[PDB]
């Protein structure tokens, strides 16, 4: 068995100005039931997240060691957290939900039938038999229940077979029939070696005398810990007789609780202080600071099992959810239909050219801006990304290639085909076969550069709200340096390196160097030269000359040579924006 | 006292096929304290949600009735309802969401430092007083605790002192001391007269034996109901014998959960449909449903007290969250630094009109993607706003008009003053007095069209990932009939009619209007007459004349009254779909 043991444990949080919650705690953990109990606000998540390894180590004080070792690195491959708050994905299923976690946290020896064969086991031990083809909710459609949610929550973190498992009161929620048998099969699972530290609230008397391990938060600071059954025996020396009270645990709280000024207006030298102070002169503080002195990532599946589950689970959302893809791909034709109505049958003529320079703008800008939808990817979902990252189910890389494929596919592949496509047959570009693949690569690659920079801007972030912003303003900025309104050779020095940063200047020069070059639109001409006066822009190459554009076949594919290098260092920037985001 | 009442009350809800919720329910809850007991799944929440009107009624299958008559229209401006999963404010304080929710659901009759005085008294009845002016947390950044944060809940709907007081399971989350203290604040509160209905799971006996009125729910179904001190003894008719438990709470759902399938994997004609048999032939049955036939919006404070709080929260939000606000003037700066670099010194010669024409448009254009930002302003806070109507804090056109106020001054008017003043000391543009507010006045009129256009697609929405995707590709689509890049006069007539859609083609009709009136630019003369050739565009008259410009003083207030019927035709889409929203 594990057991885990934590020493001087102190922590502070700042509000600047710190906060002393869980001032000195000591105490071991050995395998079997360990309850915490105490009253609300006196540190039970707090000390539960230090010893789960969850709390930012700038105001932490202490060590927590299993065994007499500090913490590997595979300790949240190797334990489980049940949290307080029940972070589910209420878009899939309660099976659903426990196929995703027996997927990335049992390990890939075990067949995917017989890992179903065990998840069947866990909805009948924990009693979801008419839910478990049921949606967990969201906050917006209602599903399970609240008590149902919890135990979708507790048999998440219980199909993986942890060997030191935290539960952050599992049992809120629940009634006191099904809170019996939940700690009844963690009592089961206790005595095959398993490690179980808990915080408890109203625990009835079937309930406590389940319990190995006794710890009683207060304020910050410990009031009792030891054995459950010496505890009761403990307070009798320290003045205070039970029987008033058929329940030991209704007995405790009511003495340690008795300074909170709810208690003192409701049917009624601090108590603390003087509490605290009898437990470290006791005989149960020094024995534990006399034992813990002789005591004192390599994920479980591969990168490619997780890559193949998290884009499978985020495209179930897409086809169970699919409002901003359909939506995408309407006003994609709709679009695409108008600009070739407009430009309908493009002429070689004078004015043939800024018909065909004008269009080739509006295909490039509608790309760019289509992506400001993309700064929703990772900012929805940093909740459950924070908590399924910490609990071990994946790696950055994984979840982060995986959600790149359901917002590359559906949204930027998948509409710049049908928006290619549908001003081809209408418009009349340059007719060839190759030069539509080109027309369709390069509006990919504006729509892939700007998805980039939408995730650049916006992994890690909670809200939306600066990250629109931010890219809309940039697009604005970068649509200036485009080369179409303003020159960019007439631009000053200081100001003309600025066009190299444009994702619309690569697209519309790629487009107009596919387009134009080959063309011909001053026939139509006289025994004079050719009548109008710029004096005429015959050639479709000496438009290119007069933009700037390069001749070459180097000339075209330089600008998608560096939309891949944007893409590469916006999807980098993303990428550790995810990795190195504070998910304490 | 309040005399609810429901009888034959049946639910569904659809998942399409139906689930049947919530069966045949009957009964009677009178003024005292009235506690509903039963298993997690039982239809406790889904029983205590038709009791406060906030189920849908077309699944809803009875009648509840306060005192023998329907409930009123300010029947949530007269009860009060804790919900099971706390949606509180997490940017602001345990003080200041309970300084909220009494300034706008008691009467302005009482002084705001006696409202105040009654905030103290109920922090301190409910032991909230270390984290009274702490910070109730969001879910990245924790603060207050989970009990900590049930208590404010509790206590928000407490200062409005309501007659008839919902509470979804008030004490989860509360240890067993803090929950006796609660439940003996609410026994003190019945006392007085008010009817006070709630779920609770697990109660201890101290908890138990304050209850007036005892119902269960088991599957839907009705197992028990009628006084709680009758309760034991109407299962030892059935066969049940009490006291191998010293709690009865703990002996009744052990018999309504024995068919569990948790408990029966776990230390060991259905029981259901016995139970529920049992119940309608006894003699608690008889005396409610022969009790049940002799029995068979107004808001507190008024609109402007309630427009003068949704914006004084809205402002201390953005105060404390200045994120959005500090980059929206930040990039507007460098924006306008970039626009007035580039076209720095704009001169009256043959290429000085594309140049003034060609700055208007990029000032056009980022009013108009700068509005997409106004997307997630009803969408971020759609829990709670759908949350705090319900709860008769608030109108819906108080709350639209106080959350305008947050987006139109801040990010909208503010950013549209500096950005005029940047390009117009660093331009040379138009420089009268006048031409200056003029367009200071344009640049708003589109910021504010464009964003009132980002309220009409998102409001009443979850995510806003539909709702940028159509805000972006809108504005693509009304920056072709902008008249800049393709000739309006020149596209045929059954397209032509979009250009009267598209907001920038009023404000860069407005700002070409009053730049390029009384210019000139064919200055710079030979004896000859100018000596370039298209031939000739000397006036600005003559340019506006092209573009199909209106010269009158009426061509300019043409597209600001034509954006002012923009924003109030958005404004109202956006507030009906507000208020036409589903919110149970
Ligand atoms: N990061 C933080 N910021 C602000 N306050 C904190 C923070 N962490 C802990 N606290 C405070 O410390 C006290 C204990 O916190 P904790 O969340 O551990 O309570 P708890 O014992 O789990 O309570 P409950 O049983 O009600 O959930 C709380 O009163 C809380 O307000
Ligand atoms: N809108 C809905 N969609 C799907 N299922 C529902 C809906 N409403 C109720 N249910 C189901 O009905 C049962 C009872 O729902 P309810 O939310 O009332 O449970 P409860 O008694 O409050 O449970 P708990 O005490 O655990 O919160 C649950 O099992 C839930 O799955
Ligand atoms: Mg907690
Ligand atoms: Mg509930």
């Amino acid at each position: 068995g594990a057991v885990l043991s934590f020493h001087n444990i102190c922590y502070r949080v700042k509000l600047p100005v710190e906060k002393e919650i869980l001032s000195n705690i000591n105490g071991i953990m050995k395998p079997g039931l360990n309850a915490i109990l105490g009253p609300t606000g006196g540190g039970k998540s707090s000390l539960l997240d230090v010893l789960a390894a969850r709390k930012d180590p700038s105001g932490l004080s202490g060590d927590v060691l299993i065994n007499g070792a500090p913490r590997p690195a595979n300790f949240k491959c190797n334990s489980g957290y049940v949290v307080q708050d029940d972070v589910v994905m209420g878009t899939l299923t309660v099976r659903e939900n426990l196929q995703f976690s027996a997927a990335l946290r049992l390990a890939t020896t075990m067949t995917n039938h017989e890992k179903n064969e065990r998840i069947n086991r866990v909805i009948q031990e924990l009693g979801l038999d008419k839910v478990a083809d049921s949606k967990v909710g969201t906050q917006f459609i209602r599903g399970v229940s609240g008590g149902e949610r919890k135990r979708t929550s507790i048999g998440m973190e219980l199909i993986t077979d942890p060997s030191i498992l935290f539960l952050d009161q599992p049992t809120t929620g629940l009634d006191s029939s099904t809170a019996n048998a939940v700690l009844l099969l963690l009592k089961r699972m206790s005595k095959q070696g398993r490690t179980i530290i808990f915080s408890i609230h109203q625990p009835r008397y079937s309930i406590f005398k389940l319990f190995d391990s006794l710890t009683l938060l207060a304020s910050g600071r410990l009031m009792f810990h030891g054995p459950a059954q010496e505890a009761l025996g403990y307070f009798e020396s320290a003045g205070y007789h039970c029987e008033a009270y058929n329940n030991p645990a209704d007995f405790f709280l009511d003495i340690i609780n008795g300074d909170s000024t709810a208690v003192a207006l409701n049917r009624e030298k601090p108590l603390i202080e003087k509490l605290a102070e009898i437990y470290v002169n006791s005989s149960f503080y020094k024995e534990t600071k006399a034992e813990l002195h002789q005591l004192s990532i390599s994920y479980t599946t591969s990168f490619c099992h997780q890559l193949r589950w998290v884009s499978k689970r985020s495209f179930k959302n897409l086809l169970g959810n699919p409002q901003a893809s359909i939506a995408q791909i309407i006003v994609t034709v709709v679009l695409g239909l108008v600009i070739g109505a407009i430009y309908f049958g493009l002429k070689n003529d004078s004015t043939g050219i800024q018909n065909r320079a004008g269009v080739l703008f509006f295909l490039t800008t509608n790309q760019c801006f289509s992506s400001v939808s993309a700064v929703e990817l990772f900012v929805v979902e940093k909740k459950l990304f924070i908590h399924e990252y910490i609990s071990g189910y994946y790696r950055v890389s994984s979840y982060f290639l995986g959600k790149l494929l359901s917002d590359l596919l559906p949204m930027r592949m998948l509409p710049s085909i049908i928006f290619t496509c549908i001003v081809y047959f209408m418009l009349g570009l340059k007719p060839k076969a190759d030069a539509f693949f080109v027309m369709m690569f390069t509006l990919m690659m504006v729509a892939y550069s700007a998805s980039s920079m939408a995730l650049a801007i916006a992994a890690g972030q909670s809200v939306v709200s600066v990250a629109t912003l931010l890219m809309t303003i940039c697009f604005v900025f970068m649509m200036i340096f485009s080369g179409l309104l303003v020159n960019l050779t007439t631009i000053a020095s200081w100001l003309s390196w600025l066009q190299y940063f444009s994702i619309p200047r690569y697209g519309f020069t790629a487009l107009q160097h596919n387009e134009f070059l080959g063309q011909n639109f001053c026939p139509g001409l006289n025994a004079t030269g050719n009548n109008p006066c710029n004096y005429a822009t015959c050639t479709g190459e000496e438009y290119l000359v007069k933009q700037g554009i390069d001749l070459s076949p180097w000339g075209l594919w330089k600008n998608h040579v560096a939309l891949a290098c944007m893409i590469v260092i916006f999807l980098t920037i993303a990428y550790l924006k995810l990795l190195f985001l504070k998910k304490y």
